[PDB]
């Protein structure tokens, strides 16, 4: 349910996990 930003070696993506 959580949404949060998620940064792999500068590639950013947003990601919900639950």
């Amino acid at each position: 349910k959580w949404c949060f930003r998620v940064c792999y070696r500068g590639i950013c993506y947003r990601r919900c996990r639950g």
